[PDB]
């Protein structure tokens, strides 16, 4: 898959494509749908599926700090784009372009010149052009004769309309389950583990992992998760009983220090029955359920306890998740009990 | 009008008085009938109006940190001092002097030796010397037979006290109508105009103009308000259709930025019909009525119908704010619609 | 009273002790039965009395920054130790050692190796070893035949448990008075006296003291308190008419300064009748009653006027707490009235 | 005078215009070259005189953190734009436009479909499009017969090149002098007034004035100096006996304060005042003396006492040679 | 390779070992003898390779704030020491454990009770046990007939002492050159990459990819280096034309920005890529100038240009020699 | 010894006095001249000898971020004061009074009104009043049959003009022994001991105490001194084998530590301890060498053993010549 940044690192031999157009944040379900239409039409006329998409996110633009959090990073929704089928992704930066355009030039500029679109795929709340003056509306007019276009409804399902909206409150709310339900997988973090307290091994209290993410990082409520720990493709050795590529049973406390801010969210991860230390690696981090709020503790006897619930609740929940196997892992680690 | 700091900067050959002694933070409507009831006693016998007032806070003196919002900056203070017909500002620092005096060496050597007073006007509420024991009653005896004393009764309409306190609280509350209604005049900041996002212009979403605020400055609960943005007289070119010296209708938006502290407070104001950028000039800011609460936005789309519903409201109250032209400023530019 | 920080640093040529162990944090009248008991019979036997604690506390190891608050410094855990008649005090830090011990080498290299313990009396709360599986029970089955254990049940009184959390949550509540009857003393915190506002003399408003405590210190909720302010013995010259040794009738402001973490507590004392200045002096506050909650003030005399009902309210609350002198201290300064 | 942010913003119906193109900064004596030509070619050929001019500086661009320190700010090249009788000064944004483009695009796009220009004036050192590829060359040839060019070599004088790069030097050495001959005018700073040491009175340690400034902002090297300080057109009242309109005399201390950050703490000759709040003109004529600790109050008054002495010579020169004196002043010869 | 994070993590039924011992920082080539000393014994005595390394760094047990700088991560240690063929690693924490013992008691516990050792290799400045009372002799008795001892000298070599010292006070004065001759590799660094400048592309002044490196990092001194940067192994798109596990000729600049803190941004010769999310490994070769300020768009091209012809001659001389080059590489003769 | 903050807080009864009065920062030889003449005069004529001092320091009014370090606290002040033999201290801040007043009224008001004083002693370089008019010379004058004025000149000895810029001189460039010759007595600081490297026992290279001091507070250069450390008078335990009211005998690194900050680190000689919680008074006697980086613990611990050998001799050196040495103390010949 091609990424080009701006209009202008298009190569300008590029023949024919079909272009959807969107934020993409979380490629939820709705999202793939957007996807799914224009690979399948890009297939149809042996044209390339080209996503157009936006960094920075387009309301930061005009309200930088009070900007969404991002449900995943610009880096994961390129990996997404692809796992999908996009073959380009087009990468809009507002502040370079495409921002004073009027809906006409915008379809002549980006659609025609730029791309040469033979299809164009939107869904129904598709603005575009200066002072976001055009809607799906004004795109199936632009384009009459020139190219076809394909509105496509958002998605409701259960009661709920499925955007980045709701699927950033459900995890605000640390209802991953739903978010979950409305990605269409199970909502994941991926980083560099660094040195925490310990001396991950023996010591049930010390971290597996631990991972720090900026503030603009999406991420669940404080709280303990339980979740699949999978150390990403590597060489490097790794310290202790796991291996990579294999999704590994884990109770996951998501906390916040600060007094500082950047409002650095933290992420503490409990390998099921492993004793491991995975520094220097790059670990994913899968959220499947919610089991707890955070809590302060008073004894190390006191702390332990709740530690040995949470890995008696994860194992339970993991259990269960194994079996709606569409969202589980291919390759996973969950042993019956201790 | 003369700006004294400290009794030793007041000219020596000064040679009669009428003195009102405040904080007069805010020159609120009660403020107002000590310093009228001042320059008419100083107009009959032929002397000076003068205000004694104080910087830093009394109240900062003990508590630092814990003192109160500055309804108007000090050189504010200054201007409406004079607006109202005050001859010369006495400004006394309670850490260099007058804090450890008793009642009547204060009088004795503020009133007589520095001021050469022959009337003096407080409110019902004034205390002075040391531990405040001095009251408007003391002051009333002390000065028996050698200056007039005249105490004014604190102001009391619509069952509201108009006190500093009470002025602050409708600010803090949002409700800067009542604010204005207490004060007998829009609340109003004055600043330099700054970069933000954007090329104030063609753009709706972009600012017209940017400012920031110490937070020490009483300002509105974060929203949006509708009121008056006014270019303070110069020579510098001004980008765009806004003259100086015209009261522009505006939505305001104050915010809050932090996680640093210095908890400073934005103003961003978008003028309504105009394309401007107001960088490096100094601007006047008159909050008129509050129109919503702050939201965060997830789309341009969503982001710019708000802008223009904030708009719609705002051309409402402007209009109406018009008709009570005892508020209303002497030169503006409001437009019947887009 | 002796010192030891960890194993290494015990003499090799102890030969007998009856051993206590704990964090201890308080030593709250709890506590004092375990050493009330180790002392006893320390003194049957002619042994040595050991406390054997631990710093950092054990919960910070698994979780730093999520540590309990002191109630009181390691320094004043020594101190009160000694006041009941701990002989030697062992400091244990487990990220030294003591942590992945089992059980069995615990009892073996820390009661009989280090210490040559004849006696260990411990709370029915009490584990040891990795992953806290020994407990009280364990304990006495390791031990049995090799040396006695005493495990003493946890303090219950008036319907309350005293523990380190319970007097935790009524200092956080601000309830010194239920705090103080938990420790069997008044809550005290000890420190230097820094510069603040004034000049501490004659103004009423002016502390005779401040002083700042990091945030891993416990103290009450922020208002103000009734208690006693102690002049360390010193023969450093003391500003004005308070003499060494002497606890003196105090209104005490507790305050959170911050916008900066270390989330720094202040407390500042306003001592009754008296006109000093304690700077560079190290002074004892000792909290007897909540007096009120912290407010803010919009001039001098309301300020002043509140002071006084703090000064009144104060003498009170301190004229009965005299009459409790199993908790008043031997020598006060307490004013019948002003 | 016109403001445009972005070839969008200027008028559609722009007729006809002379353009001259730099980054401007300091506008000195070689920038002034450009701009007159521009100007006097303009008025004769009934058109407007246009500035394109670049914010933020296009080595910003490339090297955040690394840019050179603002000779003025951009709001001062304007009123120096326009005090030398620019028509519309257009700001390009190399984030937003003109960047990637090539040397042929350029000149259609902004010469042509956005300007109008028939006529245009650059340095000799001017460069522009992808990877600065155009060049005055480029320039002379790409716009054949469409719009007429003209290159004008770089100010020498005394021996010495004037350009951004000298001025910032001079300042940078604390040699304000050569700065402002190479200006062709008093350099300055312009501020609103805050409170820092004591209240500005009969104290002749409180300054009459304190101005911080950020660290993009170029100042001379920390040091005493001879300036003028002017209170700005303002209906505020002053406290002291200071009025505004009038360059006063004053000894000015520029200081440095980690973590930006620079102060500007003007000393006033012979007067009592207090100028918190207004905005207030600080011009350097010459350097007096290096900065130095103090540990004595006599020792710190003394040296004062000396700078202001020092201060009162210098003026009264710059007062004479007359070029760059302020029309309406304050300096008295004696205490 | 096994790594194990204190004397109780390693398995109780670890028959027999070689093993060596050292802090090991930047595997550099006196390290490699030791290392090959412990691997030829042990794969011939059918046994393990094990080293033992410490992490904190034992001075900074004694002198935090005050830690030299780490040539390679603890990370990097460990991938070195594979590489060398060492079967574990024990990392030993003096703030746990070994720190306080005796002489005699650090042996048994250690290398007897612990890692059931036949063979230990040392250098000749090795030291342990309380206040570092035991040395290369003490090691050799206290060892008697239980475990055969192996003392090795300190590599020098062309005149120069060859240790983590010297590595270090190579690299700080930017001779890259005499660190890898030391180290017997290219140094390197390795990051993600996150943006910075710009975008990567069509434009030669934004960087391919922007890095930064905590200050406990050991990096070259501030300026321009020849050097290969490599994308490593992902299944990740990459954006332009550039595949992983290819060693990329690039330009190097290394800069400071305070407040840690390093910045390694590479413009990679012949390509239009942006790497942002990758993880990178950058390789320095030799030193090409010093960090130098810009003030025009033009100057800063022109040095860049030259920093860029001075690569290829400086990278087509280390494909010679051959020693250190990468096994996969891109370099043009050309532009 | 009474304390009065401000002119106000001064017992309105104050029969007779002889003041002498000064900044008297560090309180040195040429202080002590001062104090002596005027405790020597007051015990004489039945009266209270009284110091006049400022705080905060009267450049600190006119230059804030600018002013003098400390040479002691003003705590420090007080107790020196006392022990000399002063019976009150009259504490001026400039902020609050005394500061824009006329010579003539300086007089009258604190000499007379406050003070009702007979005797008042100043040292030559004595200045006063509003923008220090007031010298040497307007003292004795001013004072007519009314108080007996006796002006002192500053001390030299030995071709060196002692005063508090001297020592501070002495004190920055490390040069312990010359800033103590001057003061008449070792150079010390005193604070609470907190946490720092490790724990204080067996371990040479664990501190027995860590200090950190503000940047107001004149500190030695960077460096290791021979000293001696005491414990201030407590009835807390102490862990270790040290007591209370017994300086002994340690090597002190000094160090700085942005962002204030600097710290002083005691090695107590021949001693196990650790001192957290506890006041300490370190005194400076000799300065042993500058600053250094360590990069391995065998040297780290190499040095700390010369340090402390020269520490021995040095301070068996400070016993002899017994002047400045402590009462009681604590220093073994041999390890």
């Amino acid at each position: 898959m091609d990424i080009w940044y701006g209009t202008a690192a298009v190569p300008k031999d590029l023949d024919n494509s079909a272009v959807t157009i969107g934020v993409f944040d979380g490629v939820h379900r709705g999202h793939q749908k957007l996807i799914n239409a224009t690979v399948e039409k890009a297939r149809e006329v042996g044209a390339k599926a080209i996503m157009v998409t936006f960094d920075p996110h387009p309301v930061s633009v005009f309200l930088p700090r009070a900007a969404p959090l991002g449900i995943t990073t610009l880096a994961e929704r390129f990996a997404l784009a692809e796992s999908f089928g996009i073959d380009g992704v087009l990468v809009i930066d507002f502040t370079r372009e495409l921002s004073g355009t009027s809906p006409e030039k915008y379809v002549e500029f980006l659609l025609e010149d730029t791309l040469h679109a033979s299809h164009v795929v939107v869904g129904a709340n598709f603005t575009f052009g200066e002072n976001a003056a055009g809607t799906a509306d004004s795109l199936r007019q632009i384009c009459q004769s020139r190219l076809t276009v394909d509105v496509i409804d958002l998605l409701d399902d259960e009661g709920v309309r499925i955007s980045s909206t709701t699927v950033r409150e459900f995890l605000s709310e640390g209802d991953v389950a739903r978010a979950n339900w409305a990605l269409g997988r199970h909502f994941y973090v991926t980083g560099p583990v660094v040195r925490g307290a310990g001396r991950g091994g023996k010591e049930l209290g010390f971290p597996t992992a631990n991972q720090y993410f900026h503030d603009t990082v999406a991420l669940p409520a404080d709280g303990v998760y339980a979740g699949w720990l999978t150390i990403l493709p590597t060489e490097a050795p790794v310290s202790g009983n796991m291996e990579p590529e294999v999704a590994y049973a884990a109770a996951i406390s998501v906390g916040t220090n600060p007094t500082f801010g950047d409002e650095q969210r933290s992420v503490e991860s409990f390998v099921l029955d492993r004793d491991a230390d995975l520094y220097g690696h790059d670990v994913k981090v899968e959220f499947v359920d919610h089991v707890r709020a955070m809590e302060k503790f008073d004894s190390v006897e006191q702390l332990l306890e709740v530690m040995a619930k949470d890995v008696q609740k994860t194992r339970t929940l993991l259990a269960q998740d194994v079996q709606a196997h569409k969202m589980a892992p291919e390759t996973y680690f969950l042993q019956a009990e201790s």
